[PDB]
């Protein structure tokens, strides 16, 4: 496929924008997860499906019988690997560009995570659109985490929420979610 429109999809804890602890989430939000398995697998063209890309590391942190994600292509990336088409659900690549002239039949494609995939792809022009989950927690200083979204936003522009609707489509968008202590909401934001 060439030249694809690419989105990230991320869920970060509000000021400083971390998104996980020694290898996981530090939080475990229900109806968040719901969102990204909906945003993530819904297409609207009749025989194409969308593409999900993680880092090697996050690969490897599904439990084993639970990879890979369902319903969608799943792109594994690691400088270690051959550009290959393991079966109709798994690819390795060693670049994004690379993976993405092996599929075909694909609407939209996902970067999901994780923090050192993010924090390089973001530079690529190929990524147009980030779904940014923005969390809110009463003492967020209290949340462990070592690591972080290091996103230039001064390029970026955060969308009004009838942008980001027409982005999922049906999606329900549910505004001030509140779990446990944390408060969430979704955004869009497009360059500059
Ligand atoms: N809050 C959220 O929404 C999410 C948070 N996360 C969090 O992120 C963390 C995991 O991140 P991290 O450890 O950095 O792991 P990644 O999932 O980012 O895996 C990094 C690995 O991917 C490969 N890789 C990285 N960059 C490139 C590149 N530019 N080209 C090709 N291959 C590349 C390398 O594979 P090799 O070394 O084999 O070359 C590298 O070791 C956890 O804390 C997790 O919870 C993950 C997803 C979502
Ligand atoms: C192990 C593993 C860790 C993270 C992910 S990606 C992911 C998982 C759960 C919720 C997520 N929410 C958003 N908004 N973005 C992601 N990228 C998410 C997939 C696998």
């Amino acid at each position: 496929m060439l030249k694809p429109n690419v989105a990230i999809i991320v869920a970060a804890l509000k000021p400083a924008l971390g998104i996980g602890y020694k290898g996981k989430m530090p939080w475990r939000l229900r109806k968040e997860i719901r969102y990204f398995k909906d945003v993530t697998t819904r297409t609207t063209k009749p025989n194409t499906r969308n593409a999900v890309i993680m880092g090697r590391k996050t690969w490897e942190s599904i439990p084993q019988k639970f990879r890979p994600l369902p319903d969608r292509l799943n792109i594994i990336l690691s400088r270690s690997y051959e550009n290959e088409i393991i079966d109709d659900n798994i690819i390795h690549a060693s670049s994004i560009e690379s993976s993405l002239n092996l599929v075909s039949d694909v609407e939209r494609v996902f970067i999901i995570g994780g923090a050192e995939i993010y924090n390089e792809l973001i530079n690529n022009s190929l990524v147009s659109h980030l779904l940014i989950t923005e969390i809110e927690h009463p003492s967020p200083e209290s949340i462990e985490m070592d690591t972080f979204l290091k996103f230039p936003l001064e390029s970026w522009t955060k969308q009004p929420k009838s942008e980001l609707q027409k982005f999922v489509g049906d999606t329900v968008l549910e505004d001030d979610i509140k779990e446990g202590d944390f408060t969430y909401n979704y955004t869009l934001w497009t360059r500059k």
